[PDB]
DNA sequence: TCTAGGGTCCTAGGACCC
DNA sequence: TAGGGTCCTAGGACCC
């Protein structure tokens, strides 16, 4: 009962689109990202400025101060949205069991493909082949008999390259694992994992479920899976958004409610705009507000409501202000909409 | 260095229902 | 008849 899951993945993806949109920026260090001034941070830099030690989710400020000739730039969601559509139309060439994880990565079931003579290998390599050759982009890929080895596996060959992991070679890739390499163990549970004894996937193997369970409920049991290479998830095509935020960090501390209702009225047109993309009678189940407090300290308020509207939106803003917050600037306002059920 | 904006999923207490 | 299920809501880890 094996199963082939493949996961692609764009290399460098917003750099990747920058560079071959404009080969000026091949060869110098580049990131996607907000400026200092701006109070940013990188989406993501491309190899030049990741020699630098320039990372995804790095404050600007301090990927100047590592690589003081990095080139920023401000991105173009309308093009890396276009590479997107592209390469999932490519997928659906293979195979139409395809659960795109964001704009630049899907997972892919080939367990009952034809092409390649079954082999996901080999159907890895035609998709990464024809990704180049039809959009000038370079992906990278993992094949395994599940999604987390197969996320895992797209990681160890990049750029431009894939991994295997077959179910004879499971066992021995575990042993050593670390546990903040499965997707979903962040910094913080990495952490409270280590400060108990557990770094890799051969520790968890050699603990309890039962005191997993007692000490971190469902994640327990899915840290206990996942280090037996246990992962029933099946690659779903049927996935649809739940929400939509529009959001925005303020260059300096806003410090009086006239400011604020500033931000609220040039965010609320963005909100309305997105929402009426996929939902054009604006109806929805929830609608509510963020801020953002000088301490980072975020709150959210939020209710349901049938139609979005920007004075309550300004209403519940006004409340939060008033209310959970203190003198404090607000660095952060945001909206927010749930959508109605499917 | 000084900390984004797009999201998903889980948890947990009280309201509400039976 | 003392408790079980199910929304509402806020927060936060985590993902790209
Ligand atoms: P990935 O695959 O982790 O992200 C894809 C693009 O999303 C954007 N993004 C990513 C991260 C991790 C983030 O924190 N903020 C973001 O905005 C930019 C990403 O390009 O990122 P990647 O493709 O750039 O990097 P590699 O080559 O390692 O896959
Ligand atoms: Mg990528
Ligand atoms: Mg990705």
């Amino acid at each position: 009962g094996s199963r082939k899951i493949i996961h692609v993945d764009m290399d460098c993806f917003f750099a990747a689109v920058e560079m071959r949109d404009n080969p000026a920026l091949r060869d110098i260090p580049i990131a996607i990202g907000g400026s200092r001034e701006r109070r940013g941070v990188i989406s993501t830099a491309n190899y030049p400025a990741r020699k630098f030690g320039v990372r995804s989710a790095m404050p600007t400020g301090m990927a100047l101060k590592l690589c003081p000739h990095l080139t920023l730039l401000p991105g173009r969601f309308d093009a890396y949205k276009e590479a997107s559509n592209h390469i999932r139309e490519i997928f659906s060439r293979y195979t139409s069991r395809i659960e795109p994880l964001s704009l630049d990565e899907a997972y892919l079931d080939v367990t009952d493909s034809v092409h390649c003579h079954g082999s996901a290998t080999l159907i890895a390599q035609e998709i990464r082949q024809t990704i180049f050759n039809e959009l000038q982009l370079t992906a990278s890929a993992g094949v395994a008999p599940v999604k987390f080895l197969a996320k895992i596996a797209s990681d160890m060959n990049k750029p431009n390259g894939q991994f295997v992991i077959t179910p004879a070679e499971v066992p021995a890739f575990l042993q050593t694992l670390p546990l903040a390499k499965i997707p979903g163990v962040g910094k913080v549970s990495a952490a409270k994992l280590e400060a108990m004894g557990l770094r890799t996937c051969g520790d968890v193997q050699k603990c309890d479920l039962v005191m997993l369970l007692k000490r971190f409920g469902k994640f327990g049991r899915i840290l206990w899976e996942r280090s037996q290479g246990i992962d029933e998830r099946d690659v779903n095509s049927e996935r649809l958004r739940k929400s939509v935020g529009v959001e925005r960090t303020m260059a300096e501390d806003i410090h009086h409610w006239s400011e604020c209702e500033a931000i609220i009225e040039r965010l609320y047109p963005e909100l309305e705009r997105r929402l009426a993309k996929v939902k054009p009678d604006l109806l929805i189940a929830r609608q509510g507000v963020k801020l953002k407090f000088d301490d980072f300290q975020q709150t959210t308020q939020e209710h349901v409501w049938p139609r979005l509207n920007k004075a309550d939106l300004i209403a519940t803003a006004r409340k939060t202000w008033d209310e959970r917050r203190g003198g404090r600037g607000v660095r952060l306002v945001g909206l927010h909409v749930t959508l109605l059920d499917p």
